[PDB]
Parts: C-alpha cells; sequence; structure tokens
C-alpha cells in the first residue's frame, strides 16, 4: 500500500457512492450525503480514477490534481472538487458533473442545417444558439480563466474540448489542475480523442516550451475561433510539421464566416506574437462583458 492523504473535510465513504456509467478514467456516479447537512440527497457527480494499467507516477499525478483543486478553490466556471475516496480501495476523486459534455461537441450538435457552417454530425441535433449565447459562452470561459490566473494556475491546454457544459448550460473549465510532466512529452502526439494539442499552443510554448498566463491567453484565442465556428477545426489543411514556421512568419487563421469584426480583433489580439502585448483574462472578461450586453 501507499500513504494516501486522508482529508476529513473532503473524505467520502465509498458506500455513499453509487457507480453509474463511464464518462471518459472518469465515470458518472451518484453520491448520497455530499452535503452532510442534507444526508438524504443524492447528487449526480463525476468520478476521476486510475486506469487498470496505472503506475505510481499516475497515482501521484491524480493526488497532485486533487490537492491542487483544494488550493485553487471554487468558482462557478470551473469543474470543482466535491470529495474523494482514499480509504478501502482505489483512489476516487469526485468532481462536478457536466451532463451536456465538452463544448466542442456541444457546439457541433447545435449547428444549423445550412452550409456556412460545416455539417452537423449529430444524429441528435439540438436547437441552435443565439448570437448572445455564443458571446456569453466565451465570457464564462474567460471568467473561469481569470479566476484560475488569479490563483496562479496555468492550464497549458485550454481548448473547447477541455470546457464542459452543465445541465443548465454553464461553462466549466476542465483538467486545469493536471500536473506538468517532467519529461519531454511529444506534443505532436494525437490525444486519445483524436485532437492535436499543438494547434492550441502559443509559439513560445512550441519553441521553448515556456508556458505562462499569456500562452493560456493565446489558447483562449483559438478557443474563441472554435466557438464562432461552432466547433470548427483549427488551421484547416495545415500540416502540424509546418505550423510553427507559419506562425513565426505571422500566419493567422482567417475570420470565421459568422463573426463580428470586434470579436475577430479580440482573437488576433490573443494571437499577438509578443506575449506581453496579448490582453489579460481580466481585460478579456471586461471587454466580453460589454459585448455580451450589446449583442442581445
Ligand atoms: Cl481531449
Ligand atoms: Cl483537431
Ligand atoms: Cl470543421
Amino acid at each position: 500500500e501507499y500513504e494516501l492523504p486522508e482529508d476529513p473535510r473532503w473524505e467520502l465513504p465509498r458506500d455513499r457512492l453509487v457507480l453509474g456509467k463511464p464518462l471518459g478514467q472518469v465515470v458518472l456516479a451518484e453520491a448520497i450525503g455530499l452535503d452532510k447537512d442534507k444526508p438524504n440527497r443524492v447528487t449526480k457527480v463525476a468520478v476521476k480514477m486510475l486506469k487498470s494499467d496505472a503506475t505510481e507516477k499516475d497515482l501521484s499525478d491524480l493526488i497532485s490534481e486533487m490537492e491542487m483543486m483544494k488550493m485553487i478553490g471554487k468558482h462557478k466556471n470551473i469543474i470543482n472538487l466535491l470529495g474523494a475516496c482514499t480509504q478501502d480501495g482505489p483512489l476516487y476523486v469526485i468532481v462536478e458533473y457536466a451532463s451536456k459534455g465538452n463544448l466542442r461537441e456541444y457546439l457541433q450538435a447545435r449547428r444549423p442545417p445550412g452550409l456556412e457552417y460545416s455539417y452537423n454530425p449529430s444524429h441528435n441535433p439540438e436547437e441552435q444558439l443565439s448570437s448572445k449565447d455564443l458571446v456569453s459562452c466565451a465570457y464564462q470561459v474567460a471568467r473561469g480563466m481569470e479566476y484560475l490566473a488569479s490563483k496562479k494556475c496555468i492550464h497549458r491546454d485550454l481548448a473547447a474540448r477541455n470546457v464542459l457544459v452543465t445541465e443548465d448550460n454553464v461553462m466549466k473549465i476542465a483538467d486545469f489542475g493536471l500536473a506538468r510532466d517532467i519529461h519531454h512529452i511529444d506534443y505532436y502526439k494525437k490525444t486519445t480523442n483524436g485532437r492535436l494539442p499543438v494547434k492550441w499552443m502559443a509559439p513560445e510554448a512550441l519553441f521553448d516550451r515556456i508556458y505562462t498566463h499569456q500562452s493560456d491567453v493565446w489558447s483562449f484565442g483559438v478557443l474563441l475561433w472554435e466557438i464562432f465556428t461552432l466547433g470548427g477545426s483549427p488551421y484547416p489543411g495545415v500540416p502540424v510539421e509546418e505550423l510553427f514556421k507559419l506562425l513565426k512568419e505571422g500566419h493567422r487563421m482567417d475570420k470565421p464566416s459568422n463573426c463580428t469584426n470586434e470579436l475577430y480583433m479580440m482573437m488576433r489580439d490573443c494571437w499577438h506574437a509578443v506575449p506581453s502585448q496579448r490582453p489579460t483574462f481580466k481585460q478579456l472578461v471586461e471587454d466580453l462583458d460589454r459585448i455580451v450586453a450589446l449583442t442581445s
């Protein structure tokens, strides 16, 4: 056995957790008595756990994320820590559940049947989003990142795929507390859900692997492009191999078909080549708030 830290304010007895279906390892579950003021209320939650092939370092990473969430604290627009099971078995890290999945697939399923968006790959199409909904969506993500930035949390992989949507359509940033790998992990390597993380990385992160709040702001720019393409894929037809060269030479994605000039300028600002010139999430929140108000 190892020494998993018990933490009385967060510890939950395993019998109070009823395992549902898998999420992604992460699974859906029901928790009885989360608020131990209300011991008779079931809460639907997501449960982070190790894979069957997990290693000591993997265990250490999960604990790191858990402890990190404690220190970062709560915000409306992040996936919050709710509890943990460290005793009688496999480590379970309990977090907030977002029933409507990640933002990218959420947007794609809501594309109009037109053609100035790409095709709607969902067999279960939903109503589409108003112009104010989309800007309000960007606002929420910015607010979450503004909070994280204030807690000196650097995400290193902000993308629509890492933003979750609740039953009440609240945007929540996911996997912000993940640990940085001490080995030179290949970013050209495609992730399990087929995404190429490299396309969201700032130039300085690609070149010297320097990650900062400003590099997170770069990623938010790419995320902004994802939103107003309703889940579009970045740099269409550009080989990853040549992405850095092109960015250095000042290549930037073109304005999405349905996007205001103000919002595209915001993207561009986020994509400034000099990190110090990019806006801050604080500035981004302010500006987006004004824009939300004027979109209606
Ligand atoms: Cl992913
Ligand atoms: Cl992709
Ligand atoms: Cl697309």
